[PDB]
């Protein structure tokens, strides 16, 4: 679907890794 701007995906992409990292960091913690 061209003719569209795109230009907030790199914050998304980091947004899904983020989020599954910040999961199981989120279990540490405790160092």
């Amino acid at each position: 679907a061209p003719g569209a701007l795109p230009t907030y995906w790199p914050w998304l992409c980091a947004a899904a890794q983020v989020a599954a990292l910040a999961a199981w960091l989120l279990g540490r913690r405790n160092l």
